[PDB]
C-alpha cells in the first residue's frame, strides 16, 4: 500500500482524460500506462522489451510537477488496479482506488463489475 496514498494531493488543472480511455504524453503507447493521481498526467512504462515506445516521461513529470504517483492503466479490474510510486519506488496499492478512478471517470464495474 502506498504511504503517499494517504496524503494524496490531487490537482485538477486542465485534467482531461482522453476518449481513448488512456494514452501517455510522450510516446504513443496504448498500454503499460501510468495515470498520475494528482493532475491526471498519463504516462507509460514499457515492460522491459518493447518496440512501440515507453520513454522517460515519468522523470520529466517529477521535474515538471514532482508528483511521484500513477496508476498502471490496463491492469484495471472490477476489484482494483496496479499503481506505481516513483517516490516509494515500488508497485503500491491505494485504499482509495475506486474513489480516484471514479473521480477520473474510470469505472471498473463498467465492463464487468456490476
Ligand atoms: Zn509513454
Amino acid at each position: 500500500v502506498s504511504k503517499y496514498a494517504n496524503n494524496l494531493t490531487q490537482l485538477d488543472n486542465g485534467v482531461r482524460i482522453p476518449p481513448s480511455g488512456w494514452k501517455c504524453a510522450r510516446c504513443d503507447l496504448r498500454e503499460n500506462l501510468w495515470l498520475n493521481l494528482t493532475d491526471g498526467s498519463v504516462l507509460c512504462g514499457k515492460w522491459f522489451f518493447d518496440s512501440s515506445g515507453g520513454n522517460g516521461h515519468a522523470l520529466e513529470h517529477y521535474r515538471d510537477m514532482g508528483y511521484p504517483l500513477a496508476v498502471k492503466l490496463g491492469t484495471i479490474t472490477p476489484d482494483g488496479a496496479d499503481v506505481y510510486s516513483f517516490q516509494e519506488e515500488e508497485p503500491v496499492l491505494d485504499p482509495h482506488l475506486a474513489k480516484h478512478l471514479a473521480h477520473f471517470g474510470i469505472d471498473m464495474l463498467h465492463m464487468h463489475g456490476t
